[PDB]
């Protein structure tokens, strides 16, 4: 059938989620095939000269190449219906922030000029955020009305665009933001290292950031609920101050084990939070009520709180042990009204597992995912057990092995990988 390039943009809400939901909606049609997804691109909002500053929020843009038996006017109707389902107000103030925009950028060499639909899109050749993903998908494409134009040169003329390292792949990377004393680096008149560390995660491609205040050191000083909350709160305030300018606004996960902390942080910051990553699922019943109320994603971790190393898990019954435990916590979440698609599992390599047990469980991650019918979060970064490394390996060695395992997990389409370095 006929090939089309669909342009997709967003500048409000959970931006990568918005794009993905538009693409899933297309892919769910039996009369559409997705041929290829482009890279993600970041640009400043193109606005009228007198627009309120509140509308000046960075866009996330891409495009998809599809084949379909739908004719152009039928495709347009579908796109409008997808916009509605995602939550767009089709009659909102032009130029104002929007959860999604879908445009038919091109249809092979078709030239269609009607009041309701022009193809190629009239502004294709004036918008770097539409031309760049289009040319990535169709390298030799010429605009059928302007065949002489070298569109690669035109794109350079337009400029004003960043090709991100965030992607539309099945595996998304969760970059670690540790606010404990392990990362303390305040100077006389600055506390900005975590600011450079946030930028490094964003630039390097992290789609999600996981913010936690607990140290990972054995025998670290424990922290009050107030101190944990305050550290998260501060960071979140900072993030909110910068949202509109970031080249890419990451999904935000909060890494805490304490119900109190989850309550107070959600009450204050729910609209910027995508997920709660729970380090120890004690009091899952009341945590489930809070996750239901705020419609967030939640991670069940296999952390049974084992302090006696002799009691660590052996490989031979490890699959059953992890499944039984996660299954029971899943069923509690489901009985509290949480949608199963909002629940992820994490084997928890550093919690109560022998090294061979950790390796064996990672080797069987896909079977575990199928058995539990839950998406997987893998936290392998700097963990010598799953990396197959000596426990005193240096950081360069830990990070190298981490990156190599990351590539392998991405090829296996693991849902989320939690890492220190992308
Ligand atoms: C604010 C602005 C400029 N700032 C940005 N800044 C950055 N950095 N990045 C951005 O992405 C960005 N976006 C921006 C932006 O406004 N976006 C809206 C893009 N789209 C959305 C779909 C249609 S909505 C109106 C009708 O157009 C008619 N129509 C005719 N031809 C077509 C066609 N080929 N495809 C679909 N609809 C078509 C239908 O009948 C529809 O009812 C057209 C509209 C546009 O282009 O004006
Ligand atoms: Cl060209
Ligand atoms: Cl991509
Ligand atoms: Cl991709």
């Amino acid at each position: 059938g006929m090939q089309y390039i669909i342009g997709i943009g967003t500048n409000i809400g959970f931006t990568i989620e918005n794009i993905h939901l538009a693409i899933t909606a297309l892919e769910s049609q039996q009369n559409i095939r997705i041929i290829r997804k482009a890279s993600l691109y970041s640009s400043k909002a193109v606005l009228k000269e007198d627009a309120p500053k509140e509308w000046d929020i960075r866009f996330l843009n891409t495009a998809v190449k599809i084949s379909s038996s739908l004719k152009p006017d039928e495709l347009l109707v579908l796109l409008k219906d997808i916009e509605l389902k995602i939550g767009r107000d089709l009659n909102a103030p032009a130029w104002s922030p929007r959860v999604i925009d879908l445009d038919i950028l091109a249809a092979e060499d078709l030239i269609l000029e009607t009041d309701k639909l022009t193809i190629p899109h009239k502004e294709l050749i004036n918008r770097s955020f539409a031309l760049a993903p289009l040319l990535e998908l169709s390298k030799g494409w010429h605009h059928p009305k302007y065949v002489e134009w070298d569109l690669n040169i035109r794109l350079k003329e337009l400029g004003e665009i960043v090709k991100l390292k965030q992607t539309l792949a099945n595996t998304i990377r969760m970059g670690i933001v540790n606010l404990s004393n392990q990362s303390f680096s305040d100077g006389n008149f600055d506390d900005n290292q975590r600011k450079l560390n946030l930028d490094e995660l964003i630039q390097s491609g992290a789609e999600i950031i996981d913010i936690g205040a607990e140290s990972t050191k054995p025998d670290a000083k424990p922290i009050s609920i107030e101190e944990e909350f305050n550290k998260l709160d501060e960071f979140l305030e900072y993030f909110k101050s910068q949202l509109a300018n970031l080249i890419y606004k990451p999904l935000v996960s909060i890494d805490t084990r304490k119900l109190e902390v989850m309550q107070k942080i959600l009450a204050k910051h729910h609209d910027i939070i995508w997920m709660i990553n729970d380090v120890e699922c004690n009091n899952i019943e009341q945590k489930a009520q809070l996750i239901a109320k705020y419609n967030k994603k939640y991670v069940i971790i296999h952390n049974l709180g084992i302090t006696d190393r002799n009691q660590y898990l052996d490989k031979e019954n490890a699959i059953d042990n992890v499944c039984d435990y996660i299954e029971q916590k899943k069923q509690i979440l489901l009985k509290h009204g949480i949608a199963q698609q909002n629940i992820y599992f994490d084997i928890g390599f550093g919690f109560g597992k022998k090294s061979d047990t950790a390796r064996y469980l990672l080797e069987n991650i896909i079977e575990i995912k199928r058995r539990l019918e839950l998406k997987a979060l893998v936290g392998h970064s700097r963990k010598p057990s799953v990396l197959g490394l000596a426990k005193d390996s240096n950081l360069a060695t830990l990070d190298r092995a981490t990156r190599e395992l990351s590539r392998k997990l991405e090829k296996l389409d693991i849902d989320i990988i939690r890492v220190h370095k992308i």
